[PDB]
């Protein structure tokens, strides 16, 4: 009942920047917060960052804090992940998620978008 | 505004099980949910499982879904993580967190506890 579609993934060079997007459709009024995950090849899905869907307050895991910036545009139904100072270990399939109000965890997921960083 | 302390954990053999625990104090009524993460040496903290502090709803990453079981006991201010069917890839320091109502992310953190398979 809520659909998420990531875009923005591509190949970038070390030290450069990329911005991901995720467009939400369906009953978006039932979403409390949005988060980006990533899954490197062979590894497991890693939580990165979250934004309050109506608050705009943010929280970052240490691995991306100070480099990445999460934000949301309620009017356009989109959440962003600004990625600065990328490095090879940021190479991964990035997923966006939404958590519903009074639910817990990560109720909806996108297909995933691929980010690749060279040296 | 909230302090967490974790307990349990230690040494286990392949295929076995462990039980972890964590106790909260302070402004405990303003806690919406609690979660468990894990960090292996040199790696990054990985989110594992979550439980609603009032509701009891739960959710798992595919990495531990089925094998681990999270739960809470609200009056004793204590959360647990029951880990069954353990593999060497579960070796890590496990951390418990709390998320405050109308906040996001992981606002309070325990000091961690060691699991070795
Ligand atoms: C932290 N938090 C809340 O505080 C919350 C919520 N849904 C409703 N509320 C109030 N969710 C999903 C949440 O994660």
């Amino acid at each position: 009942q809520v659909q998420l579609v990531e875009s923005g993934g591509g190949l970038v060079q070390a030290g450069g920047s990329l911005r991901l997007s995720c467009t939400a459709s369906g009953r978006t009024g039932t979403i409390y917060s949005m988060a980006w995950f990533r899954q490197a090849p062979g590894k497991e899905r890693e939580f990165l960052a979250t934004v309050g869907w109506s608050s705009g307050i943010t929280y970052y895991m240490d691995s991306v804090k100070g480099r990445f910036t999460i934000s949301r545009d309620k009017g356009k139904n989109t959440v962003y992940l600004q990625m600065d100072s990328l490095k090879p270990e940021d190479t991964a399939v990035y997923y966006c998620t939404a958590t519903r109000a009074y639910s817990v965890g990560y109720d909806y997921w996108g297909q995933g978008t691929q980010v690749t960083v060279s040296s």
